[PDB]
């Protein structure tokens, strides 16, 4: 509905939309066209977690001083003048002699790129009243989603007709300035509670891991799927070179929306473990497909039909998972839960991405796409190992705080919480082969070991949630 308070709803929403796919797909297609190797491709989809490390910052933006304007006005302003300064300053940046500065351009898109969301969901809940709520926040997605695709399949095309990627990020750094002209025409309206509090009821329940892994490891194969996608349908197979964009994200966004609509249809028929598995399993079969183009290039429909079919079962089964994350929330800190649990829930996406680039070139991108209708089994097989513990919540919503003490705890999270200091201490040795300051000839030998043994340590945690739920 056009109203005063509607168009700022839409430009300020393509405010989020915009640098999104630019850190994560464009800037992938950027690397894959100027012949960067897979390896640093996948290590790019690290600069992904800002937008799930987000849950940090929410509380800072409130604490902290409001620069030059009032909180949710002017935070906004510095987000989108950064971005438009650095969407632009990226494409200053030429990849092949200079990534490092365009890799440390892309965290600073990321990290105020996931500032310009959470300054703007910030200002979402205070001018959004339960009336209107919904009203705007559907159309807010909207242009986050049209600001996905000018970003994604608009941008993709318009690098080819641009003679070079630099005016399709200069271009974003065109189109952000309706978005600063937006937020400055808009009219002005805690870490405990908001992350502290919501790990302690995760932590304190008896799922704990079992619904932790549940949580992470059923995106996993969407998570090895999609990433390299953009990298594949360009590097892979004969549709390449831009047409890409115009498919694999303008057709699957669209795949995507109607998938989840789907995903709030059928729910009504299905029940969440019947829909979880169904629609997993499908997400397992979607995968496939990937290395029916990666196996001989039929046509080009071959992607556009396969990409709808990849983000159909994928964004349905997102809903899913959604459903899933809103069943394992109370209402006492509700909508801060589904906030930790789907920014948590992207712990595992971290793994996701490094993996993704190691795999392809090791093993061929048939095996790495057909490794991803495996990957996504142990998602779908610990749905089957958990699905008593989801009828708990369908049946009566209520937590068992009980955690029997799994045997000897400190046996299972003491084991990995040097494991949590380990990634920090192994960006301590990082430095270490670039500047040459301290050598270290074990390098990621002590990394890969431990990180398996932490995760064994969530492994063996898991293990023993369901030894201790007969109890």
């Amino acid at each position: 509905f056009q109203q005063p308070k509607s168009a700022i709803l839409l430009i300020l929403g393509f405010a989020s939309g915009l640098p999104l796919a630019l850190t994560s797909g464009t800037l992938q297609a950027w690397m894959t066209v100027e012949n960067i190797d897979l390896k640093t491709i996948g290590f790019f989809s690290l600069v992904g977690q800002a937008y799930v490390f987000k849950f940090l910052w929410s509380p800072v933006m409130d604490r902290y001083t409001p620069p030059f304007l009032g909180r949710r006005r002017g935070w906004l302003v510095t987000t989108q003048i950064l971005l438009l300064i650095a969407i632009a300053a990226m494409g200053f940046l030429e990849p092949g002699t200079q990534l490092r500065w365009m890799a440390a351009l892309a965290v600073v898109i990321a990290f105020c790129s996931a500032s310009q969301d959470i300054v703007f969901d910030a200002w979402k809940t205070d001018v959004l009243p339960a009336e209107e709520r919904g009203t705007g926040a559907a159309i807010s997605v909207l242009g986050y989603r049209l600001g996905m695709l000018v970003s994604g399949g608009l941008a993709l095309w318009m690098a080819d007709k641009w003679l070079g990627w630099q005016g399709m990020y200069w271009l974003m750094a065109a189109l952000l300035v309706p978005c600063i002209i937006a937020t400055l025409l808009a009219p002005e309206p805690t870490l405990e509670q908001a992350v502290v509090a919501p790990l302690r009821d995760f932590f304190g329940r008896n799922n704990a891991w079992l619904i932790l892994l549940l949580i992470v490891l059923y995106k996993l194969g969407d998570a090895f799927a999609m990433s390299l996608t953009t990298t594949f349908l360009i590097r892979g197979v004969g549709f390449d070179a831009g047409e890409v964009g115009m498919v694999n994200k303008t057709l699957g966004l669209i795949a995507t929306i109607i998938g989840a609509l789907y995903g709030g249809v059928l729910m009504q028929r299905l029940s969440l473990f019947r829909a979880l598995l169904i629609f997993g399993i499908l997400q397992g079969v979607s995968n496939a497909g990937y290395w029916l183009l990666s196996i001989t290039d039929k046509h080009l429909m071959s992607m556009a039909v396969a990409v709808f079919f990849e983000n159909l079962c994928g964004g349905m089964g997102t809903a899913a998972f959604v459903a899933l994350l809103m069943t394992l929330c109370n209402k006492s800190f509700s909508a801060t839960q589904f906030a930790l649990l789907s920014a948590l829930s992207a712990v595992g996406r971290v793994y996701v991405g490094p993996i993704a680039g190691w795999f392809v070139e090791a093993h061929g991108w048939p095996t790495f796409y057909l490794f991803s209708v495996f990957a996504a089994v142990p998602g779908i097989l610990l749905l089957l190992i958990c699905r008593k513990t989801l009828e708990y919540t369908q049946q009566t919503e209520s937590f068992m705080m009980r955690r029997h003490f799994s045997g000897a705890y400190q046996f299972a999270l003491y084991l990995l919480l040097l494991g949590c200091l380990l990634l920090a201490l192994w960006l301590i040795m990082l430095a270490l082969n670039a500047i040459d300051y301290t050598s270290f000839s074990f390098l990621a030998g002590l990394l890969e070991v431990a990180a398996l043994i932490a995760i064994a340590g969530v492994l063996l945690g898991a293990i023993l949630d369901y030894l201790a739920l007969r109890r």
